[PDB]
C-alpha cells in the first residue's frame, strides 16, 4: 500500500529542507520510486498521486527549493528526465495535479518555467517536452487531453525573456514598431504531428473533459482554426453542402413520383419519365450507402463509449440512422413488401433535418441549431415524462368514463386529448357517458394542468438564460466547426499540401548548438497603447 | 397550515385512497356513480408517479415547480 | 430551419399518401403549416397505408416545431 | 428681474465671510428681500429659488458659518422666522432646494438640524416647524407634497442627543434592556391635523409627486398604515368586499331573468318570481345610483387634471362608468327602447370586473391587479395601434382581392383575419377570387408579422423585468391600501374615535418651559446585536 | 432571477432527504446495515483514560494553499 | 433553524490540548495537499429522541432555513 516509501519522501512531504539535505548527504537514493497503491491515482481509493519520485514530489508540493536542490545537489543529482511506472516525468506530473482553480494554475505554471529553465541549463541537448509516457502523451499533450485549461494556456503563449533560454519559448515578437507588435506562435504539435496534435486530441476528446469547449479559445488555436476555416476548408464545405442538396432534391423527387401499383420492385417501363426516376433511385441508394459506410468508419475510428455516443457525435448517429432506413428500404422493396414506403419516408425525412448538420460554418445558425441539439438530448426526456404521464392518466379516466362511443379506446381518447395540447381540442367530442360534470371536470384539469406543465417548462428553461445557454452554445458551435475543419483536412480529396498554414518562418536561429531553427511559426498582430 | 404547503404527496395520495373507497361503496351500494369516483382516483394515481421523480434531480425539481405552481400562484391568477 | 422542417415532413407525408385529395406538395405543406397556427387538423386524409407512421410522422412534426418555437425564444430572449 | 439683490446677497454669493462681516457691521439690511423674476422659481424661465432673504440664501449655499453670524451677531440679528413672499421660512426654502440625491440631501439635512438648534437656543417658545407658508404648508408637509422623500425620511425620524434639544426630537427611546430597545414616534401631524396630514399629502398627490410610492417606505408611515390595517380597516374592508358582491349577485339574478317581450317597461305580474326580478332591479338600480353619487363627490373633492385622471383616480373611473352604464340603461328602459339591454349588459361586464378593485388587501392579488391596470393604461395603445395597422392593411387588401365573394366586406375581412391571431384562422375562407397565389401569400405574410408582432410585444416587456415590475407594483399596491385606508377612515361609519392610534403618551415631559409634552406617539421595536 | 432554480433544488433535496428517512424507518426486513459510516476510533484520550469511539463519517478534501 | 449555530457545531474543530475531545470534525491524516477529516455524527445519524436529520426533515414547515440546513457537507455527503 505505501510500497517504496523512503525517508526522503517523508522527509519532502514534512518541507523540512534540513532534514532533505542531511537524507541525500548520507546516501539517500533520490530516484526510489514510492509506487504503492496509496501513490497512485486509484480513483476508487484515497491517494495523491505525484510521479513516485522524490524531485516529482517536491515539484508537485511547490517546494522550488527542494527540486533546486534535488537537481543540482553535490552527491547525486536527480535525473530529471526519469519517468514512473505510467511513464509520466515531472512535468507530466506537473500536467497531473493541475485542476484549473487560480493558485494552483499560478503555482504549477510557475514550477514548469522553472523546471524548464533548469532542464535547460544543466542539460541543453535535453528536450523535456518531447518525453512520452505510456500513453504516448507529451505534457501539451497530456494537459489537452485531461482538459487543464491553465496549463494548456500557460505552455501555447509561453514567452521567456533571458539569455540562453529564448529556444524554449513558443510565443516569440518578431518586430514591434511603435505601439504595435507582430508575434509568432511556435505551432509544432498543435497543427500536425506524427500521434497527438492538439487540435486532435482536443476535438476528438470522449466529451468527458472538462473544459473541451474553452480550451480553444486560447488565442493561437482560435486564431489557426479561422485561418484554416477561411484558407481551406470554407469552399470545401460549401461544395459539400451544394452536393448534400443535390442529393435531398434527387431523392425527394425520386420520393414523390414513385408508382402506387401494388407489389414491388416495379417493372421499368420504355419512357423518359421512369428512366429518370429510376436513375434517382439508384443515386438515392447510392447515398444511402456511402452514408452507411462513413458512419461505420466513424464509429470503428472513434469507438464511442455508448454515453459519449449521443452527447457527441450526434450528427454522425442522425446520418447512420437516415442510412439504415434508406438500406431497410432498399430490402423491403426487394422483398416485394410495400412496406418500404413507410421505411423510406422516414429517411426522407431525416434528410431534410440533417440539412440542419450544415448550419455550421455559419455562427447565428449554427448556434440555433445548437440549441435544438442540446435541446432534445438533455430536456426533452424529462418533460415528455411528465406530460406524457398527465396525458395518459387523463386519458385512462376518460376512456374509462365512457361507455360503448365511437371513440371507447386508449387510443382515440389518448390523440383527441392531445388535440388541446395544438388548440384543437374539442371539448365536447363524445356523449357517449354517464356523468357529464365529471367528463366535463376531467377534461377542464387536463387543460388547466397542461397549461402549468408548459409554462413550468417555460420558467425552468429560463433558468439558463443568465449567460449561460448563449456563451455555451456559441463554444460548442465552435467545437463542432474545429472538427469540420479537422475531418475536411483529414480527407482533402486531391492530395493537396496547401492545408500546412502559416508557413516556415525562423525564430531565433540560435539553438543550444550552432543549429537554426525553422519551427513553422503563425504570425499575429496586437496593439497595445500602455506600458511602452 | 402547514398541511398543504408540506406533506402534499401524502394527501394526494390519501385523497385517490379516499376516491377508491368511495368507488367500493357505492360499487356494493348497486349505484353506478361508482365510476364516478373510480375514474378520479385513476388519474390521480398516474398523476402521483410525479412522487417518484424524487430521486432524479431534474425530474424531481420539475415536479416540484409544478407542485408549488399549484400550491402559491394558482388560487391568485384563477381568481 | 422552420422550413426546413417543413418541407422535409411534407415530402415524407405527400410520399405516403396514395393518390389521394391532397397528394402533393402544396397542399401538404399548407396542411401541415395548419399545426403551427393551432389548426391542425391530425386526421385531414385517410388515402394511405400504414397509419401509424402517419400519425408518427405528424406527431414528430408537431414536437419538434414546437421545440424550434421555444428555442427561437430563449435564443431571442438571451439578448434582453 | 434683478429686483431688490443688494451687496449682502452678492457677498454670500460670492462666499466671502469678510465682505458679509463689513457689511452687517456697515448697516446693511439683513432682511432684504430679492424679489425679483431672476430669483424665483419660474419654471419657464432660468433663476434661483432660495427664500429670497440673506439667511435663506446663506442656509441654501452650505455656508453654515454665516448662517450662525447673520443670527448672531452684534448689530442687527437676522429674524429667524422671516417669511417670503410666497411665505417662506429658511426651512420652507431648504425644502424647495431639496431634489434627494446623496450630497444635497446630507448638506440639507445638515442646515436643517442646525437651524432648528439655533432656533431653539435664541428662541425656545418659536416653534419654526409650525408656521405655514401662503399654500398653508408646514416644511413637513412641503416636503411631503414635493416629494422630498429624503428631507421627509430625515425628519419623520430626526433624533437630537443633547440638553436642550430634546424637544425638538421626532424619534424618542422610551427604553433599551439589551440589545432590544423600543423608539417612540411622534405622529405629529402624520396620523392628522387641521389642514394637510403628511398621509393625506403623500396619498392624495397628484400623481406628479415623483416619489409618492416610496415615501410610504419611511418606517413610521408603513407601520402606520399596517397598524391602521389591522386595528381598523381590515374589516370595514371585508364588509364592504361582502356587500359588492351580494349586489353583484342580485344585479347577475335580475338581469338573468330578464323579460324577453319586447317593449319596455314590463307590466309587473302578480307572482313571486315577478316580485324578486323587480325587487332585484330596483336594488341595482340603487346601486347604481349610489356609485354615480361616490363618483362625483370624489371628482369634486380631488378634482384630476384630465392627465392625473387616468394614471391616478382609475378605480374610481371604472366604478363612474359602471354606474353611468347603469343610469343611461335605466333612461332608456322608461323610453320604451329594447338598446337599453345594450347599456345594461356593459355595465354587468364592467361590474364583475370591478370585483379587481378589491384584490387591495391581498398582496399578491392587488400587485397582479395592479400589473393589469398598468398594463392597460401604459402599454394597450401602442401594441394595439401597430397591430391593427397591420390587421386593417392585409384586411383591405385582402377585401380588394376578393371578387363579388360572400365576405366582400373590410367587416367580414377584418374578423376572418382576426381569427388568426385566437388560433381560429381558416386560412381557405373564400375562393371569390382570381391569383390564388395573391392570396396565399397575404395570408401567410399577415401569419409570420403578426407572430413577430407579438414576440416583439413579449420581449418589450420582459426588457422592464429586471426587478423593476415587481418592486414598482408592490409599492403601487402599498399606496392603493394607503388610499383605501385612509378613505375608510374619512367614512368611519359610526362616529367612532378607535381610529385615533398609539395612545397618548409623555414622550419627555420637559418643555424649554415648564409643561409636560403628550404628543400621542407610536411604538416600535427594535434589536441591535452590534454597537453595544 | 435565480431565486426559483435553487430554491426547487433545495426543496428537491429536502424531499429526497424525507424519502430516505422514511424508507430507514421501514426498513422492511430487520437490516441493521443502514447505520453507515463504520465505528472509528477519533481521539483515544478522553478527559478520562477512556477511548472514544464516536461512528465517524470519514471525507476526503484537497487544499493547494495552506502549506 | 438556526443555520449558524449548526453549521459551527456540526464542523467544529478545536486545536489545542485537553479540548481535543470537544471536537465534532477531526482530520485523520494529511499528506500532502490532501486530507482526510471526520465528522462526529453522533446525535445525527440517529439517537434517542431527536436527531438532527429527522429535527431538520419532520419540521413544521415554520423552520426558516429547513431548506438550506441540509446544505451543510456532513448532512448532504451523509444523505447521499
Ligand atoms: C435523438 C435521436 C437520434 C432521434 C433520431 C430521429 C428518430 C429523430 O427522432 C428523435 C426522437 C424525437 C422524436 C420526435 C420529436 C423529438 C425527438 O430525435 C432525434 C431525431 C430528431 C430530429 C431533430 O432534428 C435535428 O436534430 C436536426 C439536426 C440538428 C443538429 C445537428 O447537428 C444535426 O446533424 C445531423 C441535425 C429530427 C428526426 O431525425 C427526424 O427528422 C425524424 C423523422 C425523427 C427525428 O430520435
Ligand atoms: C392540491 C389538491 C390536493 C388537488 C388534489 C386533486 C384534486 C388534483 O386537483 C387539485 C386542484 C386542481 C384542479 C385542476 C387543476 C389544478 C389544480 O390540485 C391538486 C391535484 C392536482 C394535481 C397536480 O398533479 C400533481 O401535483 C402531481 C404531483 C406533483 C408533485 C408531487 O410531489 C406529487 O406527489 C403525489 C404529485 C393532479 C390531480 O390530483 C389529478 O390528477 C386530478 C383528477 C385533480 C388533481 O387539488
Ligand atoms: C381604461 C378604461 C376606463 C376602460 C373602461 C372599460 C370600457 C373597460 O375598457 C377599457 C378599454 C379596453 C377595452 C378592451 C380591452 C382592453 C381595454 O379598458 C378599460 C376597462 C378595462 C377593463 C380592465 O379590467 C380592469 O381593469 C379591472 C380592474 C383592475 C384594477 C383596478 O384597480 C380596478 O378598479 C375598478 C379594476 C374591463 C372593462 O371595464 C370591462 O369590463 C368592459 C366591458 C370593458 C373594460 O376602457
Ligand atoms: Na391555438
Ligand atoms: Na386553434
Amino acid at each position: 500500500y505505501y510500497k517504496g516509501q523512503t525517508a526522503l519522501h517523508i522527509a519532502i512531504e514534512r518541507r523540512n529542507m534540513t532534514l532533505v539535505t542531511l537524507l541525500v548527504e548520507n546516501g539517500a537514493d533520490v530516484q526510489a520510486a514510492a509506487n504503492g497503491d496509496f501513490f497512485k491515482k486509484t480513483k476508487g481509493r484515497p491517494g495523491f498521486y505525484f510521479g513516485e519520485l522524490p524531485l516529482s514530489l517536491a515539484a508537485c508540493t511547490n517546494q522550488l527549493a527542494i527540486v533546486k536542490f534535488l537537481l543540482q545537489n553535490s552527491w547525486q543529482p536527480a535525473d530529471i528526465s526519469a519517468r514512473d511506472s505510467v511513464g509520466n516525468t515531472v512535468l507530466h506530473a506537473l500536467v497531473e495535479v493541475a485542476d484549473n482553480t487560480v493558485d494552483n494554475t499560478k503555482f504549477v505554471t510557475s514550477m514548469y518555467n522553472e523546471i524548464l529553465i533548469l532542464g535547460a541549463k544543466l542539460h541543453p541537448t535535453l528536450k523535456l517536452e518531447e518525453i512520452t509516457n505510456r500513453k504516448g502523451l507529451t505534457p501539451l499533450a497530456l494537459a489537452a487531453s485531461s482538459g487543464k485549461i491553465g496549463v494548456l494556456a500557460y505552455i501555447l503563449q509561453r514567452e521567456i525573456h533571458e539569455p540562453e533560454c529564448r529556444h524554449l519559448s513558443r510565443k516569440f515578437t518578431e518586430w514591434a514598431y511603435g505601439p504595435v507588435h507582430s508575434s509568432l506562435y511556435d505551432l509544432s504539435c498543435i497543427d500536425t504531428c506524427e500521434k497527438n496534435s492538439v487540435l486532435e486530441v482536443i476535438a476528438y476528446s470522449s466529451s468527458e473533459t472538462p473544459n473541451r469547449h474553452d480550451m480553444l479559445l486560447v488565442e493561437p488555436l482560435n486564431r489557426l482554426l479561422q485561418d484554416k476555416w477561411d484558407r481551406f476548408v470554407k469552399r470545401i464545405f460549401y461544395f459539400n453542402f451544394f452536393v448534400y442538396c443535390l442529393y435531398m432534391i434527387i431523392f425527394t423527387a425520386a420520393a414523390y413520383y414513385r408508382p402506387v401499383e401494388g407489389l414491388p420492385p416495379y417493372k421499368l417501363k420504355n419512357t423518359v419519365g421512369d428512366y429518370f426516376r429510376v436513375t434517382g433511385e439508384i443515386l438515392s441508394v447510392s447515398g444511402g450507402v456511402y452514408f452507411f459506410f462513413r458512419g461505420i468508419q466513424y464509429f470503428l475510428q472513434r469507438r464511442p463509449s455508448l454515453k459519449s455516443l449521443f452527447v457527441d457525435s450526434y450528427s454522425e448517429i442522425l446520418f447512420f440512422v437516415q442510412s439504415l432506413f434508406m438500406l431497410v428500404s432498399v430490402v423491403l422493396y426487394f422483398s416485394q413488401r410495400k412496406e418500404y414506403v413507410a421505411s423510406m419516408v422516414f429517411s426522407l425525412a431525416m434528410g431534410w433535418t440533417n440539412m440542419l448538420y450544415y448550419t455550421r460554418g455559419f455562427q447565428q445558425m449554427g448556434i440555433y441549431a445548437v440549441m435544438i441539439e442540446k435541446m432534445i438530448l438533455r430536456d426533452l426526456c424529462r418533460f415528455m415524462f411528465v406530460y406524457l404521464v398527465f396525458l395518459f392518466g387523463f386519458s385512462t379516466a376518460v376512456v374509462t368514463l365512457i361507455e360503448d362511443g365511437k371513440y371507447n379506446s386508449l387510443y382515440s381518447t389518448c390523440l383527441e386529448l392531445f388535440k388541446f395540447t395544438i388548440g384543437m381540442g374539442d371539448l365536447e367530442f363524445t356523449e357517449n357517458y354517464d356523468f357529464k360534470a365529471v367528463f366535463i371536470i376531467l377534461l377542464l384539469a387536463y387543460v388547466i394542468l397542461t397549461y402549468i406543465l408548459l409554462l413550468n417548462m417555460l420558467i425552468a428553461l429560463m433558468g439558463e438564460t443568465v449567460n449561460k445557454i448563449a456563451q455555451e452554445s456559441k463554444n460548442i458551435w465552435k467545437l463542432q466547426r474545429a472538427i469540420t475543419i479537422l475531418d475536411t483536412e483529414k480527407s482533402f480529396l486531391k492530395c493537396m499540401r496547401k492545408a500546412f498554414r502559416s508557413g516556415k518562418l525562423l525564430q531565433v536561429g540560435f539553438t543550444p548548438d550552432g543549429k537554426d531553427d525553422y519551427r513553422w511559426c503563425f504570425r499575429v498582430d496586437e496593439v497595445n497603447w500602455t506600458t511602452w
